């Protein structure tokens, strides 16, 4: 009853052979960080958590070099190596000051092959919706997009936060992210600021009007398009765009 | 909080080891020209500024002998001679009919070595994104290149502005270059006209799909591949197309 077996993989595109015994609090939540190590966490496209993220004061922290989607040093997005269905994601994030991060959801890991027939690692954001992570008021993606949908706790690109009820930077704000049989809910501070439905006409036409358009980018338009691949699930994970930022208590139910 | 200091290099790769006293106004943009001097310009690879750069009625004018990529005489682009990271460009523009020219950012001062050992100045473009200066109804480079990626606000030969929304000859054009952490924005006339995204694979992508490619010219391909050198910074300037054009509202927001 206080824990719960959690399968998870070790490498790029692997079988979930291996098992995490994770606390589940009385109403399911299941705690996937646990304040002192990586377990069942790797980079996305690798088989080891990158030494650009680290655990200080019982938090997730990415420690950035400046060079936004870059990704350099050993850096490169995180996950949690599990693929989840449907769920409620909580957690609580602080940026730093111009900062940006995100927290990914129904992540693939994708590889494309070159003209040469050599294997591309695609991004993890061309399979996964975005929740944003960002300085609302210092990062210029703030004024980018549409209607704010680049701020903070939006589908990046395509939904809006509202009400907009971010934390300024170096303040902790709480997330939620449910996908429940397609209905997706983000949170922002204890409120709902957006809800769609993945795999519907209105989904085709948000990507349709985004950065991952069927014409600008089909690759992601096809990805994402059917999300979360022929089983409809995939990982949560944080991102690497270059700047410093923490992640704590950081709990998943288990809706399925 | 009226004024900052800029420093500045009076020669080909010299230390910023001067500064000038600028004026910011409240929302941070620094005036880096100030309609009567050339204080912090040079040419690139120079030690002053070529004599067919003038100041004329407030504006830096580039006084065109009609010889294209040749710059004969005394000309050759000009710099701001302060390697900016993160910044936010605004400037006017105005070329003559028919005319080009150009916006350089993250430029660095390189020189090769010949057969015998000596030095070879390489052009700025080779490791400079090119915001296009264009008369787009008249010069024939318009209809040149791919899908109008030699068109005014064009990252040139390799990402077309869109919306095209250029005044046409003789008449002002208001530019926008921003660099923030990786991410390039041009504006032009109030407008978001592009955006990519400096040091990734699709930065690679674009630059192999160009006549910078790795193929074609090698050393270009390892600059802009590596945008800004090891430290991800460089200098704005304008281009010797030679051809008469005028700059004017110089104006630059550090935004780190
Ligand atoms: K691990
Ligand atoms: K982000
Ligand atoms: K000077
Ligand atoms: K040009």
């Amino acid at each position: 009853a206080n824990e719960v077996a959690v399968s998870y993989s070790k490498s790029l595109k692997a079988a979930e052979m291996d098992s995490l015994q994770l606390p589940v609090d009385a109403d399911g939540y299941i705690t996937i960080f646990d304040g002192k190590t990586f377990n069942g966490w790797r980079g996305y496209g690798k088989d080891r958590v990158p030494s650009k993220w680290t655990i200080e004061d019982g938090c997730i922290k990415f420690n950035g070099s400046g060079g936004g989607e870059a990704q350099d040093g050993d850096g490169g997005d995180l996950i949690f190596a599990h693929k989840f269905k449907n769920f409620e994601l909580e957690m609580e994030w602080k940026v730093s000051k111009g900062g940006n991060s995100g927290i990914f959801y129904l992540a693939q890991e994708v590889t494309s092959k070159d003209k040469d027939g050599n294997d591309v690692l695609e991004p993890i954001y061309i399979s996964a919706p975005e929740y944003q992570v960002l300085d609302n008021d210092n990062h210029p993606d703030a004024k980018l997009g549409k209607d704010n949908n680049r701020q903070s706790a939006s589908l990046y690109d395509m939904i809006p936060a509202v009400p907009q009820n971010a934390k300024p930077f170096g303040e902790w704000n709480k997330a939620k992210i449910m996908v429940y049989k397609g209905t997706v809910v983000h949170g922002q501070n204890d409120e709902n600021v957006l809800e769609y439905h993945l795999w519907t006409k209105q989904w085709t036409d948000l990507l349709q009007a985004s950065k991952f358009s069927q014409d600008k980018w089909p690759l992601a338009f096809e990805l994402l398009n059917n999300c979360g691949g022929e089983n409809h699930e995939g990982f949560i994970g944080m991102q690497d765009h270059g700047d410093d930022v923490w992640f704590r208590n950081i709990r998943v139910k288990v809706l399925d």
